């Protein structure tokens, strides 16, 4: 047998369709795991835009993502930090909401 899912299985989300630099220059921390997406697949997106991605909390960290199955030390110290805790769902808008920036070289074929 084979229980989980085998890939990605994209299609029980919806990426929204912002800039390309929204989110260069910040940190994201995602902690557990989530249905949506997973570790990986959740990370290439911030990485997609410019943002970082690392399994621990830090000074320079921005967000962290929380999901299930995590701890609660995470929160406190990110809080005392001053970090902004959001879910998958959070990340995404963040793509809508955060403005954008030219780059200094475009991709062609920049498409899915």
């Amino acid at each position: 047998g084979s229980s989980g899912s085998s890939g990605k299985a994209l299609g029980s989300k919806e990426i929204p369709k912002g800039a390309e630099n929204c989110l260069e220059g910040l940190i994201f921390v995602i902690t557990g795991v989530l249905e949506s997406i997973e570790r990986d697949e959740a990370k290439s997106l911030i990485e997609r835009y410019g943002g970082k991605v690392t399994g621990n909390v830090s000074k320079k960290t921005n967000y962290l993502v929380m999901g299930r199955d995590s701890g609660q030390s995470k929160s406190d110290k990110a809080a005392a930090l001053g970090t902004k805790i959001i879910d998958e769902d959070g990340l995404l808008n963040l793509i809508r909401t955060m403005p954008g920036k030219k780059s200094k070289y475009e991709i062609a074929v920049e498409t899915e």
